[PDB]
């Protein structure tokens, strides 16, 4: 059934589990992440990117909303990095019970001031929100010890900024490649930074840009005639520990459209005969629930619906 | 706007147009052929097989019924080639409004006892219903399954079936014919004059030389394809017939698409950008259709 990101979101952290936000932007992609999520008898958050939106359309946010009420486990539909107050209407006139508002490349004044609009918003329609803080403003005049100390969230921060916006989880930079941390370093997980953040935020954290991209996806995307660099994805254990330590939300989409699009080319590649698409999207959607049930599995997500 | 079948062709017949009935079964092949609908101004038929009932499910049903009574346009969301009653009671239960009840493989006594229920069923709950009378084959090689225009008559009258599929020459498939496939006009008028219920054409793709050569040039393979010429298509729709199935023409186009993007771009894996093309050359098939059928600002 469909319910707030928060009511999902709080019951995880309390419970020390994860769960996948993962993106969809059509039919085939929304029906294998609802069915791993019904398998694993998991909640789950259907992502949907402003990419999404366009692309997708009411047919998509028609079959998130509704689908998501149908499911026999807690669903949210939630808006991925919105990047306007009026893409955030978009989405609450469109039945989304999780918005998602991302100003973190703005000065700490304007990322809160963006960010509390879209919270006054939101909560005045019963969904919840999630900000994201990625950088050290310098706020408290905190001065950055290190060169990643400064492209990363500052625990202090992060509460000062829950505390002013009244947003519900928080998007915290930690190692990932996303946002300032982008092309500047290894994908690693700050596991003390986090424990620090979570200690001063009571709310759940959420992770952006930490997709597996194991090996074997890879290799079969690569054999299947696709071409991709070095890709580098956060190790299984860190996403473990990082909820372990606070972190709720897990945000998954890379490895879904992988996985698609390998099984695409294969069916292409050796049935050139074949012009009926089910004939290749359908196995096409059922790798992309598998790599779905997986997440749930790696998040501890399984049977706690 | 929601409607029946009937509402649509009944116009349609008589007004001397046709409606296009196009497979649909997932989220793009529905939008391509609402926006085509839309933006021609255009009554349109969304059909779904049981094959897509099984691959599309609840959420391909649900887009198409509710999506569209959001259309500015009628729309009719049709099961196409029902093969039982359960198979049409799921429809009627997903909210269809027009229901095909497919048994011209039976004799005529069981083809109308079945198409009879179905038709008792559906017209309890406002749907209006296809039934098939006659056997799809190639002509040009009267003949052995062709339809017979006073047992049509007869077929509608005893079953009371809104539309009726008319076998003249077509069949389903990318291969009618060698070369140009023979359509039996004449005996199609014959039909009409006797069956004024609105006539239903099957296989009716026009399977064009380009789309084949542009799919062949993606790596694709296929025969000697052939579809229906769109002369005889114009002419049979002056004739009587309302509604015109499309699905393999759409088919090629979104895989041929689909094909070149993955051929030119090896390092693209957002499938929006393989599916989206093929999904915009789908609306521009449907849109043609709709030009050839004459549907165009008839909404
Ligand atoms: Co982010
Ligand atoms: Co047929
Ligand atoms: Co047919
Ligand atoms: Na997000
Ligand atoms: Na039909
Ligand atoms: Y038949």
């Amino acid at each position: 059934m469909l319910v707030t990101g928060l009511e999902i979101l709080k019951k995880a952290r309390e419970e020390g589990y994860g769960v996948g936000a993962f993106n969809v932007n059509n039919m085939e992609f929304l029906q294998a992440v609802l069915e791993a999520a019904e398998e694993q008898r998991s909640p789950v958050i259907l992502a949907l990117s402003e990419g999404a939106m366009k692309y997708g359309g009411r047919a998509l946010t028609l079959m998130a909303v509704e689908l998501a009420k149908e499911a026999r486990v807690p669903v949210a539909v939630h808006l991925d990095h919105g990047s306007s107050y009026e893409s955030v209407l978009r989405a609450l006139r469109a039945g989304f019970t999780s918005v998602m508002i991302d100003k973190s490349h703005e000065d700490f004044e304007t990322n809160v001031r963006e960010t509390r609009r879209v919270v006054e918003a939101a909560h005045a329609v019963g969904v919840t929100v999630e900000a994201e803080l990625g950088r050290l403003a310098g706020i408290e005049e905190h001065v950055a010890v290190d060169e990643k100390d400064a492209l990363l969230t500052n625990p202090e921060e992060a509460r000062i900024f829950m505390e002013r916006t009244g947003a519900d989880y928080l998007a915290v930079a930690i190692g990932t490649s996303h946002g300032a941390y982008k092309g500047k370093g290894r994908p690693f997980i700050d596991h003390a930074r986090l424990e620090r953040i979570a200690r001063l935020v009571p709310a759940p954290l959420v992770l952006h840009g930490a997709s597996a991209v194991p090996p074997e996806l890879v290799e079969r995307f690569r054999a299947s005639g696709g071409e991709i660099g070095e890709a580098a994805g956060i190790h299984p254990e860190d996403i473990k520990k990082a909820i372990s330590l606070g972190i709720a939300k897990i945000n998954t989409d890379t490895d879904l459209r992988l996985a698609f699009t390998a099984l695409i080319r294969e069916a292409l590649n050796k049935n050139p005969k074949e012009f009926d698409p089910r004939k290749y999207l359908g196995p096409a959607r059922e790798a992309v629930k598998e790599v779905v049930k997986s997440r749930m599995e790696l998040f501890g997500s399984v049977g706690r619906a």
